[PDB]
């Protein structure tokens, strides 16, 4: 985080070994659930990316993951290194030296041209693409741990329809496609992978029955 | 949250990960039991959006409820959008886009915007309104998950009465039902369903008992 | 159609007995498989609306598919209407009226009409429009009328490949979702359906291959 | 087509609509057989490349096809416009301009254009250019939509020897390689693959064997 001291420049907050400690926490202990992106992205309001790569590096296990996102974080940065090429040239005093792919990982920046960055009207958010790149790699990641593909969601010939939507939804969370594509799947293959005992009933209230009356319906069986 | 900076402009806060870690707690442990909705509503005072849709996102297990309340938010914002139709022309430099409804859930919006909205004078709280839909969907999912329905809750035969009627008014409370419906609930259906010795006096106390003369009458059993 | 005379005056005329005929074989014996519709679009080549009305009286003998045609286009008529708000005031005595949406449709035009209209300079399509909207109706009854839906055509364990991949197209092209999730089905619903050996070589050979090379290498299993 | 009107002068005719209905069936129902070569170039006799276009657009259904059929349409403009670069310079009023590889295809030229292209003296052939493009895309679909490998095709154990030619021939005709390679598949793989009769036959009559002598002397085993 980025504060104002009494004179109002700007100064680096190091986060709270609390935030640090309930993000270690969830990581080492939530395996990969859908979830951890929106609290990642919740615990890392605003960070540099000495930050970011602080709440990185302080996950203990889970070393492979960590690895993918290395992977996934040294392709974007080399993707955005192509994409800019270098400017040669003195930098004035009043503006400062171009980020390159590697200086918005944080492994070859100070704190000090970090705060600079983003600090500066107008701002070049080296945080908020860094935390992308992040996120980028955390839906791989979080794509990979998921057990099975959201074609594979069947009820069982038991199961209550409850615990199968639970299923279904937390799987489709968990699926990477576009918004369109999980549109389709929410109205088509929820009512088609169910059980032979609820998929009569499903068929029979229509195609534009909502989730509220679809599972009400098969609340019985 | 809404706060101010030193030289007076408000500046968002992100929500304590003390407090977000304790709602996730609190539907990890509650379950959907009726007292949610006062937790959530203290616990999001006077949030964006943006908090709101953290703090919904961050929940890990009851998808399917989590995609009720989603539906209900869309439902809730088609309404609002029927209801005020879009206004075409150029914006004032004194004013600000009117939202639409896929604009209040925060979903096809920034948090600048917002922060200006539930700012300007006169205020147009998304916020405030977004928590309505929110607390609406919840209601609806309270209601569906209770385990019970309010006719089954019988006095067992060793049951003090005590007991019983904590039973019988957590159902109630989950078993959402207009206002006379319940004044005939209280005042016969509990008086059925005891058991026979605590009945007897029940029915000798009278028709126009409170709730703390049948409990002081029945107290000795 | 439309022709030149020896005064080099254009004059209407008829459609030829065979080529109704041979549209009347389309519609009685192809069942309104998706095929259907290029066939209808060859034979309809440069009619005017009456000679499209002609062709039309053919589909009037199965109830069903002529309302939902007569639906679509009394729709699509409506939508024409509002768009084009008839102009009141003098015209240029060279130039012909307006053709309202009960005019581009045959019903109250006259063959000179419609024929001044097609032969103009420039030229103002009402065979053209006519066609689209017949198209939009045969779409939907197409859809309608389709035996299997997209998520059960399934290689057989010794079909070839090429045999799957032409069933397959043939309904996803009926069921006619959106492009994008048209996409989608192609690249995995195409991949996960496949009998397991098929299956096996698809999987090996990497993600987001085209189907030249995916037929290719799964020619001889 | 081009037609001869009644004052001398060249004009252009439409196809008539069974000739686009006839190729309609030719693609929907021949399964891009190695016969549809043969049958697009009867149909397509003598046509300016509106008319190609128009043909062309039923192949549009089939995304693949289409795709594969555009594909190498333009690599042949761009070797076209390689191979021809246009000339800056003054033309003879009494010459028309020079079509570009985007106006042999007919995408950016008009019938006129094309109808003075063909008709010159001496001719200028557009229409013969872009149906030899077409015959291009239409082999690279053929030998894609194949249903077995040269390799594969054997004589059954009773299956006559005029059957077993002909089925080797359509295949060999479909995976069009080399001239050599022919020729060498037809000497020595057709001998090779038989049953072990009609080999044994065509052993003992000896090498470089005519097809005529072949199916003499196989005739009734
Ligand atoms: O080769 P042809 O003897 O000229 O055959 C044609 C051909 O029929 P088949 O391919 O079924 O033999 C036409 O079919 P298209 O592919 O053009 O559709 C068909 O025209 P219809 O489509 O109208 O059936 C026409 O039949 P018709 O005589 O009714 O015009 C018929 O010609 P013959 O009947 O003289 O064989």
């Amino acid at each position: 985080p980025i504060v104002q001291n009494l004179q109002g420049q700007m100064v680096h907050q190091a986060i709270s070994p609390r935030t640090l400690n309930a993000w270690v926490k969830v990581v080492e202990e939530k395996a990969f659930s859908p979830e951890v992106i929106p609290m990642f992205s919740a615990l890392s309001e605003g960070a540099t990316p000495q930050d970011l790569n602080t709440m990185l590096n302080t996950v203990g296990g889970h070393q492979a993951a960590m690895q993918m996102l290395k992977e996934t974080i040294n392709e974007e940065a080399a993707e955005w290194d192509r994409l800019h090429p270098v400017h040669a040239g003195p930098i004035a005093p009043g503006q400062m030296r171009e980020p390159r792919g590697s200086d918005i990982a944080g492994t070859t920046s100070t704190l000090q041209e970090q705060i600079g960055w983003m600090t500066h009207n107008p701002p070049i958010p080296v945080g908020e693409i860094y935390k992308r790149w992040i996120i980028l790699g955390l839906n791989k990641i979080v794509r990979m741990y998921s057990p099975t593909s959201i074609l594979d969601i069947r009820q069982g010939p038991k199961e209550p329809f409850r615990d199968y939507v639970d299923r279904f939804y937390k799987t489709l969370r968990a699926e990477q496609a576009s918004q369109e594509v999980k549109n389709w799947m929410t109205e088509t293959l929820l009512v088609q992978n169910a059980n032979p005992d609820c998929k009569t009933i499903l068929k029979a209230l229509g195609p534009g029955a909502t989730l509220e009356e679809m599972m009400t319906a098969c609340q019985g069986v």
